[PDB]
């Protein structure tokens, strides 16, 4: 019900002819993230690089509607660490809604992994260690476990939807309409919508229910993502009901093959058939800061 949210100009809006708009950073097909330079949008009269997103042609007002509601909701959100950080709006009449959030130098988090198999040691500068897949993992779960308290769940939680930035810190985010899913093999058919099922809880699968234990669900999926390295779910199994009956039955995902012991049996808590029995994102938190903790 995010249309009853409030937006405060005086605080959020940031002039047009103050941002200077450059590369497409992530297109759909009614979407789009662009690289820009903004001055003086953080700090007074510093030039500043930045993501914002923004509609495309194609895209109708029922597009720009949803995209008001996605800047109402990251305000309500609130700042962390581990969530893609709201800078500021262009809302004013006379050009497009523009949403401004911090620039994170390494893009999405699956991208990312997947480029760097053979920059990876378990325990050399610039090498991906195991202690940095835990801590994508920790702050992940972080980020979670605070969009939880501002009793707000994500609905599309996945490594293509982490950003990584600089100083090994990772933010939750959601490309929504800047992603094509009509292209992209991670969105599957069903009914009258292209759905991200390999991270599905079965009771979103089969009853339609979104809740932060189904974010839970995912955050699983998210960690074999982490530690496979960015390989996508699922491997060589096709995606149709047989699929989802067996989902339901119980089969779960083998370990990926930079796992550690204790973060493929959290994998398996994440995936309880039942919601309730999955661990929460406090739990969580609790968990890998040990695990992360143990490792060093
Ligand atoms: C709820 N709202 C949102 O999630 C987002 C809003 C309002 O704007 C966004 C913009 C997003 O895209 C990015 C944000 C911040 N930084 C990004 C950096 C990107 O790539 C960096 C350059 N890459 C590095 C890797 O090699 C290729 C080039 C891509 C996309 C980026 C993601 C998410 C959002």
């Amino acid at each position: 019900h995010c249309e009853r949210l409030p937006y405060d100009a005086s605080k959020w809006e940031f002039p047009r002819d103050r941002l200077k708009l450059g590369k497409p950073l992530g297109r759909g097909a009614f979407g789009q993230v662009i690289e820009a330079d903004a001055f003086g949008i953080d700090k007074t009269a510093t030039c500043r690089t930045v993501a914002v997103k923004m509609l495309k042609e194609g895209a109708t007002h029922s597009e720009h509607r949803a995209l008001m509601s996605e800047l109402k909701i990251l305000i309500h959100i609130g700042h962390h660490l581990n969530v893609v950080n709201l800078l500021g709006a262009c809302t004013k009449p006379g050009g497009p809604l523009m949403v401004i959030v911090e620039f994170c130098k390494f893009g999405n988090l699956s991208t990312y992994l997947r480029s760097k198999r053979n920059e990876f040691v378990p325990y050399y500068k610039d090498f991906l260690t195991l202690e940095h897949l835990i801590c994508y993992s920790f702050q992940v779960a972080k980020g979670m476990e605070f969009l939880a308290s501002r009793k707000c769940i994500h609905r599309d939680l996945a490594a293509r939807n982490i950003l990584l930035s600089e100083k090994n810190v990772v933010k939750i985010c959601d490309f929504g309409l800047a992603r094509d899913i009509y292209k992209d093999p991670d969105y599957v058919r069903k009914g009258d919508a292209r759905l991200p099922l390999k991270w599905m809880a079965p009771e979103t699968i089969f009853d339609r229910v979104y809740t932060i234990q189904s974010d839970v669900w995912s955050f699983g999926v998210l960690l074999w993502e982490i530690f496979s390295l960015g390989a996508s779910p699922y491997p060589g199994v096709k995606i149709d009901e047989e699929f989802c009956r067996r989902l339901k039955e119980g089969t779960r995902m083998r370990a990926p093959d930079y796992t550690t012991p204790e973060m493929y049996q959290t994998m398996l808590d994440c995936w309880h058939g039942e919601p309730s029995q999955r661990p929460t994102f406090s739990e969580l938190v609790e968990h890998l800061g040990n695990l992360l903790q143990a490792n060093a």
